[PDB]
């Protein structure tokens, strides 16, 4: 076609799906991981780890708009208002379960958490009383504040801001009675793919905001860190942007899929070449097309994680298994 990649059919309301799918395709190293994935002997309309390699092959080999249908059906998601009542990280997070589940004792077990786990600490410090409590806590993804926060900057501030327990929700210090207290967060780690949900949707029912929210295409956050390492700083490469317009809502995706800053719209089935601006200050809001959701690299790992991927990746069983259901398709 015009730029090598091929687009999603739209089949429903399903929203952020084909948005969301184009993102975790060109997330290399999870395509090269989905695909040594043991779906030999599994039900083909049950298998959510099938059914993404379906869909994952069939984006890196067609040249007509790919089909989410069985997919759609493969982890139950088939009613009117099913994606409406969700988020992206929740289905990003039924999409990636299952496949990390799948890969348990094979070669590529390990690979989901390895790519997005992240590793947090959560402190409780009373004032008065001497008592503090520490203990970690695994993320896949986060959800930072917009409403009154300029930039992205201002919003990882926030969410490492220590936060006061007075009067009303005191502290139970157990032993010390109630206690006023202060809670707050802190990274220990942040993965090679970051999955940062951007907060537009509040609710008399949920509404969408619209205000200036800006973000870099390069991301410093070392400074967020409980303890840097001048080895490997935290600075993040800035690789997809997912959007929504309205409340009446389209839903793009726009992507820099090699990392080098060339970036594509994804509108379904049309997929056009487009300029940065139109990728990331187009997408800031002001005064309502903006982004919901982003994804940066690591530029320690961008190579590993965006690693080529030709045809020779996909195995033998998968590619027949794959190549027949075509066929039976053909007999129509
Ligand atoms: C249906 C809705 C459309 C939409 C609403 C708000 C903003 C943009 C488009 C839609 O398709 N959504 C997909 C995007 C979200 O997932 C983002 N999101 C995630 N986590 C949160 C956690 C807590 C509070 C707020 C959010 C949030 O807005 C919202 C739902």
């Amino acid at each position: 076609k015009h730029t090598g990649y091929v687009g999603l059919k739209n089949q429903g309301a399903t929203c952020y799906m084909n948005s969301l799918l184009q993102t975790l395709f060109f997330t290399n190293q999870l395509r090269k991981a989905v695909y040594m994935m043991p779906t030999e002997g599994d039900d083909s309309s049950k298998s959510v780890p099938l059914a993404l390699q379906r869909v994952f092959y069939e984006l890196q080999h067609s040249d007509k708009p790919v089909g989410t249908k069985k997919l759609t059906k493969s982890f139950g998601w088939e009613t009117l208002d099913s994606f409406m009542q969700h988020d992206v990280q929740e289905l990003c997070r039924v999409l990636l379960d299952n496949v990390e589940n799948k890969m348990k004792g094979t070669c590529v077990e390990g690979t989901i958490p390895k790519l997005f786990r992240g590793k947090m600490v959560s402190y409780i410090q009373c004032k008065e009383v001497d008592y503090r409590s520490d203990r970690r806590e695994d993320y896949y993804d986060i959800q930072l504040s917009i409403k009154g926060k300029k930039n992205i900057f201002e919003s990882f501030v926030d969410y490492v801001a220590v936060e006061q327990l007075d009067g009303d929700n005191k502290y139970d210090a157990g032993e010390h009675g109630l206690q006023e207290a202060e809670k707050g967060v802190k990274f220990l780690t942040l993965p090679p793919v970051l999955h940062l949900q951007l907060m537009r949707f509040m609710y008399d029912q949920n509404i969408k905001i619209n205000d200036r929210f800006e973000f870099p295409e390069q991301l410093p956050l070392d400074e967020f860190l409980q303890k840097t390492d001048p080895k490997d700083p935290a600075n993040y490469i800035l690789h997809a942007v997912l959007v929504h317009s309205g409340d009446g809502g389209h839903y793009v995706v726009y992507l820099n899929p090699k990392g080098d800053g060339k970036w594509c719209k994804f509108d379904d089935d049309v997929v056009s070449r487009c300029t940065k601006e139109e990728a990331i200050e187009h997408n800031y809001g002001g005064h309502c097309t903006n982004a919901y959701m982003l994804v940066y690299i690591r530029e320690s790992k961008l190579s590993e994680v965006l690693q080529a991927v030709t045809d020779h990746d996909i195995p033998q069983q998968l590619v027949e298994r794959l190549q027949e259901e075509k066929r039976i398709e053909a007999q129509k």
